[PDB]
């Protein structure tokens, strides 16, 4: 159910999450503790995720919601099983239940047809909605950042790498795909190169990129550490059918306005690349052959051009977020919108916001076709495309 | 040619200003520094307030937009003042102008036909304009919070106050209603009760309240003091055509959130009011006797009722933000988008943003007509319609 060897291929199947009740339950005083950037007009935002789907739908892609993902997995479960999930939910709950609450919460998820008691579970929980008096408007916090399904998990070749969230509040996103990548008949059997149980060290899903059927690019972050690296490393070598060979880990230190690998750098096209004006100049590098045991990285240094060179081996061509000769601000404002975070569909064909007209102008004049959507609320929640989506296949590429 | 003796009276003439280029110059990281709440997608805010002012005009208000008013100023003026008003800019342009760029600048603006001239004054200059390369992209910055034009004066009774800013980066703004005040045979002779030059203490439009004929409202912040207070009623006193008797100072304690009294009470109809209910239970009056000299702050304390009741001679209709029994979340969203900011265009008829749900129902169930416009990207600045209005003449009350 899982086939994922490029940033490029063309797009067959993907994961998304349109906005719950759980963008309505973000106190503007609490942005920090939910880890979410600002307090959304629902509403709009919600018709917005939904213009974005519909243009991948009419690119003949197959937009699969979380939400039914789950509610399909929870129905050809065992009553057990399914017990099993709900108890969890209800354990990793945050605020933390009380013991007489607890059962009136499990009660009341109980009492909705499947799909809609998943959407409770995303969405949190009132206390008006169970008849309690309170001044915590909430029973249970809504989970805001399901809408970004590039955190929970990241496909990875013929795998998957189920992320290690950094906040408790995060960490609670893992246990729906979780739940299906452990029941699902169609995703059962998918080899988990990385899991928030048997392995170390901590990943997420925006430093990780699959650049070919042989090459996979990680970044080395303040998110994701060489000892996850190595996990997944050895997972590979252990699994047969997985073609890659080769790892390139780009170290990525903390720096003004960006974040993961992914706000430094993205792959449109078979040579078109998306970067940040404002990162480092020269990269440190480690190349990591996977046909050779023990795993050991090896040090290199080089422009981004050369580090790219050595991985399509032809000459790349850089765009910078806002373009060529573009002042601060709009490089600014641009990378503030999270302006490299377009998903790529096909290749040299993107999605993005189209209130960042400086990089889609830059983007249109090296040839790459842009659909754009409006996402006047959407984009306040700090990412695009990427970031709002999880390929499940793409066609492999022949290159 | 002004008339403003309540705030709810039918409205002839106001005063607003839908935004240029200055909201599309302000950098994510100089939130602060230009003192604006966020990063508007500009062409979207721009739309919303061109709506906002066409309900205005629909409902047979004659709308004068800044740009205009100052346009039209600067036409009837002599070279030399003229020249004045030009200079003045130049001088308190920020950053400060360098002097071999400064004559750069005023042959730009020169340039442009007298309306688009004073709009760049308003909007700021980006280096690339005149094409000149340095490190920061903006020759002058923009002033973002023009749109807000119940800052820069507050109408009162038959004269103007003039209010003192608090950081230059607003200081800025008075320039362009100053020009017209000084200059405009219609305003030229309009009663300052309040100017930035022969008074004492500070004072700003969000304090300034019209209750009726006889009294004014005004409150003690931390942005408002009693020597602004003191002078404002001095200056009435000697003005003969006036109708004030009474000023009504509330104590608003200066709160994390809370830097006037509009925040915390407004005026819809004749006994219809809208509050936060955040505010303290008990509040600290001081009643002024405008017929009494020397002017002497008498101290008295009441609940909102009694001030209220005190004031108007009748029971007062109290509706809370987000209504009655609403939850703290609610409270918090509608009270973070400026839920009592409503703008009165005739007693009980108010124009607001839609997003503001839960306050819009208790309007409407208490009588009152609610005239919502979309401001998805206007309310991200933090101000509602009152905010983005300044009345100039209003139909005298009969009560
Ligand atoms: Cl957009
Ligand atoms: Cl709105």
């Amino acid at each position: 159910g899982i086939n994922v060897y490029s940033e490029i291929g063309e797009l067959k199947e993907v994961l998304v999450h349109t906005p719950g009740d759980e963008i309505r339950y973000t106190a503007p005083s609490r942005l920090e503790e939910l880890l979410f950037s600002a307090v959304l007009k629902a509403d709009t935002a919600i018709e917005e995720h939904k213009g974005f789907v519909k243009i991948l739908q009419n690119n003949g892609i197959k937009v699969i919601q979380l939400c039914d993902l789950v509610a399909e997995t929870y129905e050809l479960c065992s009553k057990e099983v399914r017990n099993s999930f709900i108890e969890q939910y209800l354990d990793e709950a945050l605020p933390v239940l009380k013991k007489e609450i607890r059962p009136v919460v499990k009660d009341y998820l109980l009492s909705f047809p499947t799909v809609q008691m998943v959407r409770k579970m995303m969405s949190g929980i009132l206390a008006n909605e169970l008849n309690i008096k309170q001044d915590n408007p909430l029973i249970i916090d809504g989970m805001p950042n399901l809408y970004f399904t590039r955190d929970p998990f990241a496909s990875m070749g013929n795998g998957v790498s189920i992320n290690c969230m950094k906040y408790p509040t995060r960490k609670r996103e893992v246990i729906f795909s979780r739940f299906v990548f452990t029941n699902n008949p169609k995703y059962k059997n998918t080899p988990r190169y990385f899991d928030i149980v048997g392995n170390n060290g901590t990943i997420e899903g925006g430093d990780i990129f699959i650049y070919n059927s042989k090459t996979l690019v990680i970044g080395n972050s303040e998110r994701t550490n060489f000892a996850a690296i190595e996990s997944v490393a050895k997972n590979i070598q252990a699994n047969k059918d997985c073609t890659f060979e080769r790892i390139v880990v780009i170290n990525v230190p903390p720096m003004p306005n960006l974040m993961h690998l992914d706000t430094w750098l993205t792959m449109l096209d078979y040579d078109k690349f998306l970067y940040s004006p404002n990162m480092m100049n020269v990269l440190k590098i480690w190349e990591i052959d996977l046909n050779v045991k023990p795993v050991k990285f090896v040090e290199k240094k080089g422009t981004l051009e050369e580090v790219l060179y050595s991985i399509i081996d032809k000459k790349p061509i850089l765009i910078p977020i806002a373009g060529k000769g573009a002042n601060q601000l709009d490089i600014d404002i641009e990378t503030h919108f999270d302006g490299t975070n377009y998903l790529t569909i096909a290749p040299g064909v993107v999605v993005g916001y189209e209130r960042n007209e400086k990089t889609q102008k830059a983007l249109v004049e090296a040839g790459i076709k842009v659909l754009s959507f409006n996402g006047s609320q959407l984009s306040l929640g700090m990412g695009s495309a990427r970031c709002m989506s999880m390929p499940l296949i793409r066609e492999n590429l022949k290159k």
